[PDB]
């Protein structure tokens, strides 16, 4: 098995331009917020599994893992929001997070802001970073909560902190809800996915880094001619999808001797990660399944918005 | 009667091979994990009666009987969470079971996390086990309290032990909970029970590793063509119903004259342990009662979730 090879070839990490315009703008929001007068506040979207949370783990590798080793300063902040947080709920957990508290015995959500505000100075936090803005609306209505929205608003303009909100691309309405959230936060950003399999686009060079990236030593196959029609067959833009089938075709090639992904164990791949996919979305790897033109077309404007029709 | 037949008989243990995939990545957890840097915190499921704490004694033999005979080290521990644990609650109890300590007419909650954390390197911790994790649920509605699992992360990330948590297999939502508790915890496993009946099973070289086990010096007669039919029918993969409907043979047969588990004595352990079945299943030994195919049919998925689906 050799796990080291499994781990080396479940992390690995191709930066595609998007990514580092992303990384690029929060270096940008975290020295350019002075911490004296009114900060930037980014926003950031992107739809199911396209690689949301290793953006923000390469971002507090490349930004914080000197001055973790280094003592508790703990310059850049992770959180996620919990589902229908209040802001008691939100802030206790941003709360413990930081620093070394014990800080949620008491939920009284006025003293635990004097504690959080007294604290973000002193531990000198440079920038603080929310996964999921997706978890303040409503399941079975479209009502959004604000509580947490004023609330942040309040530790904005109480500590000039810069701020940077990733989320669902439906999650924005939420930030429609209030308007002074909506000037505060400017810079909001599109991390849709990859767009179209025609030829000379970024999904080539993505696919042979990946294809470098690979543990095996010789050439992965892929990124060919007939290749990448039936990998775009099998995700949509889909990155999580895409990476994860890739995976699992790796690990079957080295369960037994194969000197590459090849057209005997990719199937497998294929037969293993089709759960997830739709009714009418189709299964092209097993016998006959040619593609047609149509079936590599680009993904919608609502790719990240299927969580919201229903009411 | 002679007990030693009897505890022998009971004491009975057979390794299908999911069981020792558990216990090779259990070693490989033990060390794996450096001690210096972060760990891996392997979590495993299974429904009820699968085997889980015979795993886990297993494991406590073959890792900790040399060195718990050597001296005060106890490098493996084992630990069951009481029912709605209060984080308190859950880390005395994890306390006094370690060491040899006074350890909880004091319930302060971080100066009894200050003595663990400076006796988890003091006699040299190398793995913590943790049996129920199905008890942070709530009976009467399905709220869950992560009170432990931040806290469990707590003390994750403050020494770095590695954790094996056990638990049912609707259990996994706690998990849901806390999205840095799910990240935290890479490998989730499948203990689930025997799946067919149809033949060249691991069913079946599980029955006659059990069949050789048994007390009985030439033959126990079982896992032959129609007896794993109704031994199927009586339990579904029920590996506890199974064997204490087995163990609840061979002591019949060893109460008087009997030299093998045979049809007079076998059908009696049927009419005794057919309490826990439900109502639609069916009661097969007595006189006529003939198994239609429908009835060895694999188990579900939900099998180990019907303690959630009412509420
Ligand atoms: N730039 C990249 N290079 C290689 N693999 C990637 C890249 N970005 C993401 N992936 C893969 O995609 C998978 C999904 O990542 P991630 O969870 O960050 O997406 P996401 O949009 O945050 O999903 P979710 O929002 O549901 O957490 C990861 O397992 C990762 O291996
Ligand atoms: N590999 C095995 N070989 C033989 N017997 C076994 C094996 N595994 C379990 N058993 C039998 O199954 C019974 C139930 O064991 P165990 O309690 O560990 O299951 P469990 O899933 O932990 O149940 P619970 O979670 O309710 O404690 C035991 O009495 C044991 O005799």
């Amino acid at each position: 098995t050799r796990e080291a090879r499994i781990s080396r070839a479940k992390r690995a990490f191709v930066s595609t331009p998007s990514v580092r315009k992303i990384l690029s703008y929060m270096d940008r929001c975290r020295d350019l917020s002075d911490l004296e007068s009114e900060p930037t506040c980014m926003m950031v979207y992107g739809a199911s599994g396209v690689g949301k949370t290793t953006v923000i783990k390469k971002y507090l590798n490349q930004a914080a893992a000197a001055a973790a080793a280094g003592g508790d300063i703990i310059p850049v902040l992770h959180i996620e929001l919990p589902d229908n947080a209040k802001p008691v709920d939100a802030a206790r957990e941003l709360l413990v997070e930081m620093g070394d508290p014990l800080a949620l015995y008491e939920t009284d959500l006025a003293r635990l802001t004097k504690r959080l505000t007294e604290l973000i100075p002193a531990v000198g936090v440079k920038l603080i970073i929310i996964d999921e803005f997706q978890h303040l609306v409503e399941e079975r209505s479209n009502r959004v909560l604000t509580q947490v929205g004023n609330w942040l608003k309040m530790i904005l303009n109480k500590t000039k902190c810069p701020i940077v909100i990733f989320g669902m691309p439906y999650s924005k309405v939420v930030l429609q809800a209030n308007s002074q959230l909506h000037g505060r936060f400017s810079i909001q950003v599109e991390l849709r996915p990859f767009s179209y399999q025609g030829g000379r686009g970024v999904f080539k060079t993505f696919l042979e880094y990946l294809d470098k990236a690979l543990p095996f030593e010789k050439q992965a196959g892929l990124a060919n001619e007939s290749l990448q029609k039936k990998l775009y067959a099998f995700s949509q833009g889909n990155m999580r999808s895409l990476r994860n089938l890739i995976y699992q075709a790796s690990i079957e090639a080295i369960d037994n001797q194969h000197e590459t992904i090849t057209e005997e164990d990719f199937v497998f791949a294929s037969k293993l990660t089709s759960g997830d996919k739709p009714n009418s979305w189709k299964n092209p790897f097993e016998e006959g399944v040619e593609v047609t033109e149509d079936m590599l077309r680009p993904p919608p404007k609502d790719i990240g918005w299927e969580d919201y029709l229903r009411h």
